[PDB]
């Protein structure tokens, strides 16, 4: 029994106020009230349609992933990733993939800026369609279980999904649910082996899910980041001044660009 399940377990054991409590102490929060209203007000410029633009930020802004030229964001739910790139530099195109529909999250349309180079689409499965050529892959799918076990095998599907798309030097940030079950910590240590990169904690992740994204520019033993993150969540079941520390959001500007 890995550790990781420890805390899965007690993390289940608890109660619906300590849950609550527990899944925000002490961790990084976006300040989202203004932009959020902005939104639900029909506004298009500057906003981040969800909280994921900040969260994609903090690992392109220490170049643990450094999107270029053609990015896949596959389960693009809203477009938080996808009008995020949209913005950098070295970016040419951004296509993102999700299902939407009823009971999902479906994208919504923004000017942000560099918005003329993202193209969004909903009721796809990403995990049929064939693959396509990109620079870049990104991808945030993973549907957190109760039960560790679904975890794993959803993890799993995900590995292999995204193993389809990496060509040689492809920058990427996948997503990765559940990195502590056995077998996610096999498939794992093969696919560093194949393209490198490692799995890296992002601050503003809530203490109810272990998850850990695989990142290209970063190096580390799966085994071992994965453990240190099991034991950060342990820690943290017992916290005095459970508080989170907010920061500003992230502000997409607006406007299209040219090349
Ligand atoms: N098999 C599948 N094919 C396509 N999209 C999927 C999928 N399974 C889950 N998804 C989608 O993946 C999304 C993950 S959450 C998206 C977060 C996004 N990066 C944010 O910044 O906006 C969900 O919205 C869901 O609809
Ligand atoms: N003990 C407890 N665990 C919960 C509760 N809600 C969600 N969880 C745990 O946290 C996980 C995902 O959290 P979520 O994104 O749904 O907040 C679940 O898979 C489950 O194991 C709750 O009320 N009590």
């Amino acid at each position: 029994e890995t550790l990781g399940e420890k805390w899965k377990s007690r993390l289940n054991a608890l109660g619906k106020s300590e849950f609550q409590i527990y899944k925000k102490s002490g961790i990084q929060e976006v300040d989202r009230t203004l932009a959020k209203e902005g939104i639900k007000r029909g506004e298009t410029d500057h906003h981040a349609v969800s909280r994921g633009s900040a969260k994609l930020r903090w690992f392109v802004e220490r170049n643990l992933v450094t999107p270029e030229g053609k990015v896949v964001d596959l389960g693009c739910g809203r477009g938080g990733w996808s009008y995020y790139c949209g913005g950098l530099k070295n970016v040419r195109e951004v296509k993102g993939l999700t299902k939407g529909g009823p009971g999902h999250e479906e994208p919504i349309p923004m000017s942000t800026y560099g918005w003329n180079l993202v193209r969004l689409q909903s009721g796809v499965d990403v995990f049929f369609i064939p693959p396509e050529r990109c620079d870049t892959l990104l991808c945030d799918i993973g549907e957190s279980s109760p039960n560790p076990t679904v975890e794993a095998g959803r993890t799993l599907r995900v590995l292999n999904l995204v193993e389809n798309w990496l060509s040689n030097n492809t920058q990427f940030c996948v997503k990765v649910l559940n990195p502590y079950m056995s077998s996610v910590i096999e498939k794992m240590e093969a696919l560093q082996r194949k393209h490198g990169g490692a799995l890296v904690r992002n601050p503003l992740s809530r203490n109810s899910t272990h998850e850990m994204y695989w990142v290209s520019n970063a190096s580390g033993n799966i085994v071992s980041s994965v453990n240190m993150i099991s034991r950060m969540l342990i820690n943290r079941f017992t916290m005095r001044h459970k508080k989170a520390t907010y920061e500003p959001d992230v502000d997409l500007g607006s406007g299209t660009r040219n090349i």
